[PDB]
């Protein structure tokens, strides 16, 4: 509350840690679904089901650009990209167990670099 801080988290290395969780992420052999925005004119269905589309790509245009307040708003793109994933595919598929496979990668990076 009004002049009642908690004990100041160093927030400076923040960007650039994220930066290398998203290089890491982009570099996994399982990232190809994830890349690029979905096509919205050559895949039925995704423009409607799909309220908040988002990519690898578009993290990075972000993180580059002072598009994330903080670490919890990036981590909610990221999250945003498999659960998307596993709205519009089944889990018996390549794209499916891509996303799965994804997640749990990020998971673990994230938990062994912040908590």
């Amino acid at each position: 509350s009004m002049s009642v801080k908690k004990p100041k988290r160093d927030d400076s290395k923040d960007l650039a840690l994220c930066s290398m969780i998203l290089t890491e992420m982009e570099t996994h052999e399982d990232a190809w679904p994830f890349l690029l925005p979905v096509n919205l004119k050559l895949v039925p269905g995704y423009k409607k089901v799909i309220k908040k589309p988002m990519d690898f790509s578009t993290i990075r245009e972000k993180l580059s650009s002072g598009q994330y307040p903080n670490l919890e708003t990036f981590a909610l793109d990221v999250r945003l990209v498999f659960d998307n994933c596993e709205t519009f595919n089944e889990d018996d598929s390549d794209i499916g167990r891509a996303g799965h496979n994804m997640r749990k990668y990020f998971e673990k990076k994230w938990t062994d670099t912040f908590k």
